[PDB]
RNA sequence: UGAUCCAAUAACUUGACCAACGGAACAAGUUACCCUAGGGACGCAAUCCUAUUCUAGAGUCCAUAUCAACAAUAGGGU
């Protein structure tokens, strides 16, 4: 949730020299550059302006001609930024320190040919994406329980993020919960969409779907958590098809349930044959494709159920990735 | 428009880019090889650009933007 914009101009050329024939120095360029200890809100606090204007080429002189070009601006932006522009183009990717890239070009100095005017350099509008997702992105609906997923398999975070899976090997598993999965997704692209591109920077995804179903009101449809799985792959498919290239795992949550167990049996009969209730949903509703799900594991946040299991799936997904790789 | 002297002439008259123009009849460079007597240590306009201000207009919504005509003064060049 940091998206980010500014407005860059290169700075014109110089003034030539009309007796002699001397030339202006170039405008100043503008680059942005990649560095560490820094983030997006902290330029933005820095230089609430927004605007970054390079040096003017110096005039041409007698005691000197050809003009050194003027000093070029530096905008210093934190790792793993996406630069685009203001159509939304990826103008380019940061994600070393000391990346260095050429976004506004400055003006041409006062050549014979422009009758020794110093040209105007460019003037653009780039946008920031300071957003590396982790490897292991969580998608689940409202109330579907991710935060409590997230806090139980945390050591001690707070459920209301990005937080790390400790392994006996001492290694981190970097997690992303994200919330307002559906915030009208389907109707507000406006909002509910840079989750999906938050998201999209992921290896493996973990749906979260509880056992007992979704509603969002009395008066609106109750659909199942098969209709959630879905919805959920729809929204996918709407979004960017290539993201269900990645792998996907499937979590049945409240376990705690009463009827939990005949509800994750009908659900896992319903992922068995599936072609045979598709016709229920609109064409609308139908995806293009059916995800595939390597596993999937019925857990309780509550009792802690299966937690441990579940993370020793996601380990193991990952290194039969990596292999494959 | 040019004095004196001087020159020509029987006489009346005449002769000066003497222009350094109150005019010496006619005389140049270089000296670190030098010498002597002395004295001292800005505005006016057109144009092109930008530092700071206002905003006719354009879009801006989503923990996610503003640019900015015409001007206004402060300065740099042709
Ligand atoms: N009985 C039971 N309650 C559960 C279980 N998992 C979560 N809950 C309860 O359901 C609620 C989950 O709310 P929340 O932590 O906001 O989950 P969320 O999916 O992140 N909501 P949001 O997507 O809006 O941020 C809490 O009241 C929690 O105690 C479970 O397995 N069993
Ligand atoms: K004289
Ligand atoms: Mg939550
Ligand atoms: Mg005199
Ligand atoms: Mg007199
Ligand atoms: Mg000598």
């Amino acid at each position: 949730i940091d998206k980010l914009r500014l407005f860059t101009r290169g700075g014109s050329g110089g003034m030539g020299y009309p007796r002699l024939g001397g030339e202006g120095g170039k405008g100043g360029d503008v680059w942005v550059v990649a560095q560490n200890r820094m983030t997006l809100k902290q330029l933005k606090d820095r230089y609430p302006r927004k605007r970054f204007v390079a040096g003017v080429g110096a005039n041409s002189k007698i005691s000197a001609l050809k003009g050194s070009k003027g000093k070029d601006c530096e905008i210093p932006v934190p790792v793993g930024i996406s630069v685009t522009d203001e159509n939304g183009k990826i103008i380019g990717e940061l994600n070393k320190e000391n990346d260095r890239i050429l976004v506004a070009q400055g003006g041409l100095g006062g050549k014979l040919l422009t009758n020794f005017l110093p040209l105007k350099g460019q003037k653009r509008i780039i946008h920031l994406d300071l957003k590396l997702i982790a490897d292991v992105g969580l998608v689940g609906f409202p109330n579907a329980g991710k935060s409590s997923l997230l806090s139980c398999v945390s050591h001690a975070k707070p459920a209301i993020e990005l937080g790390k899976i400790m392994y006996s090997d001492f290694k981190q598993i970097s997690v992303a919960d994200l919330p307002g999965l559906i915030e009208g997704a389907h109707m507000n692209k406006g909002m509910g969409h840079k989750f999906l591109k938050h998201i999209e920077r992921t290896r493996q995804l973990l749906f979260v779907v509880d056992i007992s179903g979704f509603q969002l009101s009395s008066h609106t449809q109750y659909r199942t958590a098969f209709e959630t799985i879905i919805l959920l792959t729809k929204e996918l498919e709407l979004y960017k098809e290539e993201l269900q290239t990645k792998p996907a795992l499937l979590a049945v949550n409240k376990m705690d349930l009463p009827d939990a167990q005949d509800k994750f049996h009908e659900l896992m009969s319903q992922l068995q044959n599936p072609k045979d209730f598709l016709h229920l949903f609109e064409k609308n509703m139908i995806p293009e494709r059916t995800v595939e799900f390597q596993h999937i594991i019925p857990i309780s946040a509550v009792t802690g159920e299966g937690i441990e299991e579940l993370k020793n799936c996601i380990r193991k997904s990952l290194d039969e990735q990596a292999n494959q790789e």
